[PDB]
């Protein structure tokens, strides 16, 4: 019912939703033949960058528009929520539907829908919240009008994930964590365009302390991350995970924490699991 | 993607996470592409079998393919936004070996970016003994054989093990996780490559691109394996790879580098 959601040839309008097909590759699936959530998030990240190009948003970046680039501003992801119904397998063809939208006066949200091309079933729903940061002062910035003039006309109001589904996360008690791993350090290729560690590197470090027994038995159905701080090449991190068993009423839950070791919080995260 | 007639072809659009901070595609992304082209080829010539290359006649005789040598030649790494095309095919290699060869081209210029060949042999999973190729299995893969090579014998040198007591860089405690494992409890070959590069200092990745990569595999590892990676740098600019389990050799490898 939103005209600008449809493709260009539907209404003769410049559409604001990017679409792209992915065929699941061999190295993207685990021993259980399921695509990993890291491959799914890779897909959405790739669709992100393509989307900016498709709506007439400027030169990269990974981001980063001119008005932003003039003001030494960059996007930083501060929240991510992923809802997974079913993971595709090798050879399956999926389609990512992605777009951007406002989040208050100074936030921007990117939302994603991934469908199974054969069944038309929705496999993945996601939304990520980004904010502006000054690269020099490492300080959060409001969105200047020159930047709103760039990304604003690309906004649509649709959501893939309702607020109801996203719960504010509690930091786990790091002194009673079920699993802990320190000495985590980024290497040369793990860094981004501006001195900072890749966003999906963080996700990898989160899974460092998830026991293999949970990966063998369960699939991630929900994934929520709250980022609070960037990391550099000389960062050394500690990953922590706390398991909230599922053996009655309650399903399997994992709480997560990346900290600078020690012990300023880098992020907190929460995974919900379902039996395979 | 498409087969024509016994040479499979497939396009990859370079993805962002496949590209490094220098905007160059990593050698592992290239090897990721070929793993993918491998299985596509296999399916299209009808040798995929159980989903990974073990045919009906192979499994009955408890046989599976094992990679024993890989050589990758890279002229230029593609960058983000580039679209590449992979050519893959198989052929006989001696009396009991099978070779898989690869050509990767830039779709715009048509220049060859990467040439590669891998040698596989049959191994009994029960007796741990290399096996000859039974006629029943040759009957399966044989009609798919072609004689072309992407990499000449000339270009591949036998590797010497580095002195593990004189290694410039060493890292132990390397252990595989559940996701690092394949269908039959064994660690994935691209996990090995990751472990190889573990002891290559960031300074070399910053200064140089890999122009050549040669791997000789000796042994498989299991879920309870604990490994040590070793690298010795002898410019300019070569390094000799070694992967140790005790200290029994798992594989040896060799990279040649050129300034970016």
């Amino acid at each position: 019912e939103n005209l600008y959601f449809q493709s260009d040839d539907h209404f003769g309008l410049h559409g604001l939703v990017f679409r792209r097909t992915f065929a699941i590759r061999s190295y993207e699936v685990g021993p259980d033949r399921s695509t990993s959530i890291l491959a799914v998030m890779n897909h959405m990240q790739e669709a992100t960058l393509n989307h900016a190009k498709s709506v007439g948003i400027l030169g990269d970046g990974f981001g980063t528009t001119l008005e932003m680039s003039k003001r030494d501003l960059m996007w930083v992801v501060r929240r991510t929520h992923v809802a997974v119904e079913r993971y595709p397998t090798w050879g399956d063809t999926v389609e990512v539907e992605c777009w951007i939208g406002a989040s208050g006066n100074n936030g921007m949200r990117r939302d994603f829908l991934v469908r199974d091309c054969k069944t038309g079933e929705i496999l993945t729903r996601c939304t990520s919240l980004s904010v502006l940061m000054n690269t020099r002062t490492r300080r959060l910035s409001t969105i200047p009008d020159e930047v709103r003039g760039e990304i604003g006309p690309a906004f649509i109001d649709n959501v893939a994930v309702k607020d109801d589904e996203i719960k504010k996360l509690q930091k786990l008690n790091d002194s009673t964590a079920d699993y802990i791993q320190g000495g985590l350090t980024p290497r040369w290729n793990d860094l981004d365009v501006n001195q900072h560690v890749n966003n999906l590197k963080y996700v990898a470090w989160v899974f460092e302390t998830v026991p293999d027994s949970i990966f063998e038995s369960h699939h991630i159905s929900s994934f929520t991350l709250e980022y609070r701080r960037e990391c550099t090449r000389d960062s050394v991190l500690r990953s922590l995970t706390t398991v909230s068993g599922g053996s009655s009423e309650a399903g399997l839950v994992c709480d997560h924490l990346l900290q600078l070791e020690g012990g300023s919080e880098v992020l907190r995260a929460r995974t919900e699991w379902r039996p395979k």
